[PDB]
C-alpha cells in the first residue's frame, strides 16, 4: 500500500537495478529501510557468490596463463566481499549501527571493480557480475545512508 521502495530506490544512484532487486524479495511487502538494506545486502551476496564459483571453476580448467594472476586476486577479493564485508554489513544492520554496513558497501563495491580491473583490456570473463556487486552495492550504501 505505501511507496516506501519506490521512495528509497529514488535515493541511490540506479532507480531501475535498486527496484527490482527489492521487489524480488518478499520482505519488500511490509519491509523499513532496515529491512530494504538487509534484502539489497542478500542481492549482492548471491552475486558474489556466483562470481566466487565462477571464478573457482575458470582456474579448475587450467586458466589461459594471461588469467592466472587476475583469477587468484579475484579470488581473494570475492573471499573478502563474501567472508568479510557482507557479514560485517548483515551484523551492523541487525544490531542497528548501520554506519557499519555502509563501510561493508564501499568495500565491496571497490573490490568489484577493482577484481574487474585485474584483467587485461580490463575486461573479465564475468564482467557482468562484477559489475552486478559494485552496482548492487553502491545501491546499498545510499540505502543504508538513509538510516544515518
Amino acid at each position: 500500500g505505501n511507496n516506501l521502495v519506490e521512495t528509497t530506490c529514488k535515493n541511490t544512484p540506479n532507480y531501475q537495478l535498486c527496484l527490482k532487486t527489492l521487489l524480488s524479495d518478499k520482505r519488500s511487502a511490509t519491509g523499513d529501510i532496515t529491512t530494504l538494506a538487509l534484502i539489497m545486502v542478500d542481492a549482492i551476496k548471491a552475486k558474489a557468490n556466483q562470481a566466487a564459483v565462477t571464478i573457482s571453476k575458470l582456474r579448475h580448467s587450467n586458466p589461459p596463463a594471461a588469467w592466472k594472476g587476475p583469477l587468484k586476486n579475484c579470488a581473494f577479493s570475492y573471499k573478502v566481499i563474501l567472508t568479510a564485508s557482507l557479514p560485517e554489513a548483515i551484523e551492523a544492520l541487525t544490531k542497528g549501527d548501520p554506519k557499519f554496513a555502509e563501510d561493508g558497501m564501499v568495500g565491496s563495491s571497490g573490490d568489484a571493480q577493482e577484481c574487474e580491473e585485474y584483467f587485461k583490456g580490463s575486461k573479465s570473463p564475468f564482467s557482468a557480475l562484477n559489475i552486478a556487486v559494485h552496482e548492487l552495492s553502491d545501491v546499498g550504501r545510499a540505502i543504508v545512508r538513509n538510516l544515518l
